[PDB]
């Protein structure tokens, strides 16, 4: 079995070599927690794996994978921003004992052949734009869940349709998991962290404070209906320059085949130039 | 508190989170699960799958009978016998028998599934093409439920059985996969629970498939194509007998190579009573 070394970062490629060292720590004890990420890692990340961290005799493996299944066809792939170096410095810098980077030949010897199939869910909002991207998120989280076998595994809810989309995948399959949602991390003036926002230029990142003014205009404004909220988010961000709304859309919690019953979920996604983001927030109907 | 577990008898628990529960309590004592998934109506075709689990040292075998209504065709006449299961499980030692409600697989009905590869459409993919799907997506979940450290299946399904061995590697999942080989009839005839369906003439022509396949395997000597044409001669050979394809591929159901080790399959229909059959072949 490969070398471990206690309280460093220990940086494994090959799946066999994580497998074996997850398993080897899970039965001295020690509990398996899993934050899977594209790397690239900002705040929003740390705030993943501090969570990861916190829970009691736990050992945290974050794994650092750009899927290539999730992108659509095009320059997307291509364009996603790699951080390697600064990654591995902000893992050690929070204590994690491991990082898994496996390779694309690692992860699909067999190019795409037995895949997930996701429900209804995956066709809608973010699957708009993007038909198969859910497929390749579940397909590459049930793998990586299956390589770790991790007690928890740790999501931020900044995507929210990917974790209600992984319960899903969880709960489906009987998967001996425990999945964490952990709340957005936002910068001081409300905007939610991404890996997109380095593509924000000035002017750009002063009128993507809309997009949080917006959904928090909404929950407040919510104690009045529905309709009040909705339309206090639509004035907030037809009032901002240059952001192009694709969708705005108040739903149940789950986004399944339920109407909205006092809690939902309103989410947004826009376009500033070419850069496409997202902000989601808990509504509660009727509440003050 | 786990639920209970009562060693050398059979424990039967229809709720997944309960042999859940139990199994991994086993494993923790120093035991291997081992799971054989069946759809009830056993045979003694079950029963080679079932000794084969019991002869690995420190088992606790585990047999699920569940009738998967996701691998049906777009059911209720399908064999139950739910008592002279367990009789037989029971007579075989076996001490964990699951056999959980279609609610309780599917809470939330057909959501996330599984997506097999192309293989899943070929063979007998053609006229059910969403067989496997149903296969490979209970088979996951009966592998998440129980977490065994080897599961069972008969080569008499063969490309089920390389469908699943695709699961296993694609999804990473750290389990055995063990194939058992058919189980005949004195005759040949592979056991299945339809052989009763035929009539007399019927079952007496069905015999030509195995014939064809072990006359096909000996053949085999003198090339892949002399073994093709001995099993097609055999096949034809008899009466009611429609042939819906015989094949030779790879071990892995891929195309087969100019030499080597390789697998012929065929299916054919008798009447209303579809039959597979397959075997290795050794070419040259």
């Amino acid at each position: 079995i490969p070398a471990f070394h206690p309280g460093e970062l220990n940086v494994y490629s090959a799946p066999g070599d994580v497998a074996d060292v997850s398993r080897a720590l899970r039965l001295t004890g020690r509990r398996v927690m899993l934050v899977p990420t594209m790397g690239a890692l900002h705040e929003g990340h740390l705030a993943l794996v501090r969570a990861a961290k916190r829970v009691p005799g736990s050992v945290v493996v974050v794994s650092i994978f750009v899927n290539p299944m999730q992108f659509g066809a095009g320059g997307d792939l291509d364009a996603y921003p790699r951080t390697p170096d600064d990654d591995l410095a902000q893992l050690r810098a929070e204590g994690v004992e491991i990082a898994f980077t496996p390779t694309t030949a690692a992860m699909y010897p067999d190019g795409l052949r037995t895949t997930v199939q996701p429900g209804p869910l995956a066709a809608e909002l973010e699957g708009g734009p993007r038909p198969t991207h859910f497929a390749g998120v579940l397909t590459v989280v049930l793998k990586l869940l299956q390589i770790v076998r991790p007690d928890r595994v740790f999501f931020g809810e900044k995507d929210y349709q990917q974790l209600v989309l992984i319960r899903q995948l969880v709960a489906d399959f009987n998967l001996d998991v425990a999945v964490v949602g952990v709340p957005t991390v936002r910068e001081a003036d409300g905007l939610a962290m991404s890996s997109r926002n380095r593509y924000l230029d000035p002017a750009q990142r002063a009128a993507a404070v809309a997009l949080s003014a917006a959904l928090t205009a909404a929950a407040h404004a919510a104690t009045a209906g529905a309709q009040a909220a909705l339309d206090a988010a639509r004035a907030v961000l037809d009032a901002a320059p240059g952001v192009a709304v694709d969708y705005l859309e108040l739903r149940d919690i789950g986004l399944g085949p339920m109407p909205l019953n006092g809690s939902g979920r309103l989410l947004v996604a826009a376009r500033l130039g070419t850069t496409r983001l997202l902000d989601n927030i808990a509504i509660e109907i009727g509440t003050f």
